[PDB]
DNA sequence: CCGGTGCCGAGGCCGCTCAATTGGTCGTAGACAGCTCTAGCACCGCTTAAACGCACGTACGCGCTGTCCCCCGCGTTTTAACCGCCAAGGGGATTACTCCCTAGTCTCCAGGCACGTGTCAGATATATACATCCTGTGCATGTACTCGGGATATTGAT
């Protein structure tokens, strides 16, 4: 939804190997728009 | 006054929901099998020569074998400082995160010393005659163990 309603948002999942999670938190640690994470993480 | 009963609070059950673990498959590349001489070379076959290893007596000590006496071990007692357990304060080693940096890869370069061969000569095995230093034996004596009695600590209980 993020993906087509606009071109402009820029999303940052995280949800997750610990591996990828880790370093997409890393990252921002600014394009961060949005970001997605279930309950648990 | 006490007691039945609704309301609320808590304990018990069951179940996913999700995040972390571990054996299975794909794949490619440097290194275990495996000729191929070769190569010269150790290993084998075939001889003798000398000596050490082996066996038989036989001399001759150093281990087993029998008898008295106390000194050390056994066994008891009480009691006390130590072992073992428990508990609390707090410091520091642990765990996790970001950032820096030098290990690791490999590439390129090149001159120093491992490593082999060739030459030759003097240090070392070896045999024989010479001889004297070390070794078994015998024996005097004195440094050291032992017994006894008087100093100086050296601990424990008021």
């Amino acid at each position: 939804e993020f993906t087509r309603f606009v071109p402009k948002f820029k999303v940052l999942p995280y949800w997750g190997n610990p591996h990828d999670r880790k370093v997409i938190r890393r990252f921002w640690s600014a394009p961060f728009h949005v970001v997605i994470t279930s309950y648990q993480l």
